[PDB]
């Protein structure tokens, strides 16, 4: 509808709707986190320094991610603001330890950004457990492999990187 700003992104959505159920999840520590799942199917742009995507998603399902990026690091933290964004359970599971984490007040924040800073501090854990499939067409995009490095032959599931910028897709 209009533009929204996470993990230094702007988003915007592009096509669709969705609606919010609220649904107890566990984590892969076992904690319970209350998180306003978003049901239905959507599209959107993202839009930071370093790296653009599209994202074409579904409740708790990252469809595809096409990502644009001047560097493996850029890329990377694209994807894992979108692998946090999907609400996947794949993503829930793939915590460590307990989430805990405050503002500058001493305020809990909430489940959707706890998800986003533990990421933002190490992924490794995420992206080795997300899963790889195989790839077929390289010749508008490439794979890339849990440890960021680009592939032809295979890619993290639903995961691509364009071989050029997004403005043909952004239109
Ligand atoms: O425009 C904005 O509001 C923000 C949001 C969208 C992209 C940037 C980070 C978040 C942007 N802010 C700024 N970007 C840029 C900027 C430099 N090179 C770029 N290449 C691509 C891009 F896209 C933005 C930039 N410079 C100063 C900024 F202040
Ligand atoms: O839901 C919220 O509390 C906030 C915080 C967590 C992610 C977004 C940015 C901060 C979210 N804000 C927005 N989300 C959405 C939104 C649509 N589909 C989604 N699927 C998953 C999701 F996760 C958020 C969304 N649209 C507009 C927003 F403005």
């Amino acid at each position: 509808s209009s533009s929204f700003s996470f993990g230094g992104f702007t988003f915007k959505r592009t096509s669709g709707s969705s609606v919010k159920k609220e649904e107890e999840v566990l984590t892969g520590n076992l904690q319970t986190l209350k998180i306003r799942v978003n049901e239905g199917y959507e599209e959107f742009t993202m839009v930071g320094r370093r790296a653009t995507a599209i994202l074409r998603k579904a409740t708790r399902r990252l469809i595809q991610l096409i990502v644009s990026g001047r560097d493996e690091q850029s890329i990377a933290e694209a994807i894992i603001v979108a692998m946090v964004f999907s609400q996947e359970d794949c993503m829930i599971k793939a915590v460590r330890g307990d989430l805990n984490f405050v503002n500058r007040a001493n305020q809990r924040l909430n489940p959707m950004h706890q998800l986003l800073r533990h990421f933002q501090k190490d992924a490794k854990v995420l992206f080795q457990n997300w899963g790889i499939e195989s790839i077929d067409n390289v010749m508008g995009m490439i794979g890339i492999l849990p440890d960021m490095t680009p592939s032809t032959e295979m890619s993290l599931r639903g995961i691509r990187v364009s071989k050029m910028g997004l403005e043909v897709l952004f239109q």
